[PDB]
């Protein structure tokens, strides 16, 4: 076995788009690791990605993950961009950018570090680090202190 390691993530946005914030947690023999950061105008689809993103590059070596989120979002770049087909050069059909290029293309590096395992939840009642999460992305988006400057109103 590698270091074992289980990461609970979630986000949140008051608006589409509008104030927004993610919440992640780290867990490792015991131990705990908080992130929370909240963000003046984004939509929540990119602050589920950022909460995987930034819990996935807090690791300092080559880890067995348990990745558990209820981001249906976060599931379809899984499916689509990020493991399979990257052959389509980052083009959809139609020969155009893939929209939140720019976290789909952080999390596909953060993940290539380790072994995952994710955990779709249904929702809630998956876990009480999962309603952790959740309450920490809503906190964050209420007290934003950030510009998500890779969000356009564009792309
Ligand atoms: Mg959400
Ligand atoms: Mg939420």
């Amino acid at each position: 076995m590698l270091k074992q390691v289980e990461i609970f993530t979630d986000g949140s946005c008051l608006g589409n788009p509008g104030p927004g914030g993610y919440g992640a947690i780290l867990r490792y023999r015991g131990r705990e690791k908080t992130f929370s950061a909240g963000y003046t105008r984004t939509t929540n689809n990119r602050m589920e990605l950022m909460a995987a993103i930034v819990a996935l590059e807090a690791l300092k070596e080559h880890c067995e993950v348990i990745l558990s989120t209820d981001s249906q979002y976060v599931r379809q770049g899984i499916t689509q961009w990020i493991h399979n087909w990257k052959k389509r050069g980052w083009k959809t059909a139609d020969k155009k950018p893939v929209k939140n290029v720019d976290l789909w293309q952080r999390l596909d590096a953060a993940l290539g570090q380790h072994q995952i395992k994710w955990e779709w939840v249904k929702g809630h009642a998956g876990h009480p680090e999962n309603e952790r999460c959740d309450e920490l992305a809503r906190a964050a988006a209420m007290n934003p202190t950030l510009e998500d400057t890779g969000y356009q109103v564009e792309v």
